[PDB]
C-alpha cells in the first residue's frame, strides 16, 4: 500500500517536472509574459492532505499552459492526469501563503513537496 502511494508520488513528480521542463524550453521574450501570472502557494505543504492546495491550481495552471502554447502532450492532458492523481492521494481547508509566486516557482515547490515525501516512503 505504501509502495502504490510511492509510485503515484513519483509520477506526479515527473509529470511536474515535463511541464516546468518544457517552460523552460520557452523563448525569453515569450517566458517573460508567462512569469507576470500569479499562483498561489500553500503556508505548509508536509502531507498528502495538502495537496487540496496543488488541485485548486490546476485550472490556472491548465489555463496559462493552454495560452502559451512544443510539448509532447496536449496541456488538457497532461492537467488531467496529474488531476487523476492528486485526486486519488488526498482522499481540511488549504491555507495559502501572502506572497504569490511564478508559475516557475510554484512548481519547483511542488516538485520539492513531492521529492520530500517520497523520501519519507522508500
Amino acid at each position: 500500500s505504501t509502495k502504490k502511494t510511492q509510485l503515484q508520488l513519483e509520477h506526479l513528480l515527473l509529470d511536474l517536472q515535463m511541464i516546468l521542463n518544457g517552460i523552460n524550453n520557452y523563448k525569453n521574450p515569450k517566458l517573460t509574459r508567462m512569469l507576470t501570472f500569479k499562483f498561489y502557494m500553500p503556508k505548509k505543504a508536509t502531507e498528502l492532505k495538502h495537496l487540496q492546495c496543488l488541485e485548486e491550481e490546476l485550472k490556472p495552471l491548465e489555463e496559462v499552459l493552454n495560452l502559451a502554447q512544443n510539448f509532447h502532450l496536449r496541456p488538457r492532458d497532461l492537467i488531467s492526469n496529474i488531476n487523476v492523481i492528486v485526486l486519488e492521494l488526498k482522499g481540511f481547508m488549504c491555507e495559502y501563503a501572502d506572497e504569490t509566486a511564478t508559475i516557475v516557482e510554484f512548481l519547483n515547490r511542488w516538485i520539492t513537496f513531492c521529492q520530500s515525501i517520497i523520501s519519507t516512503l522508500t
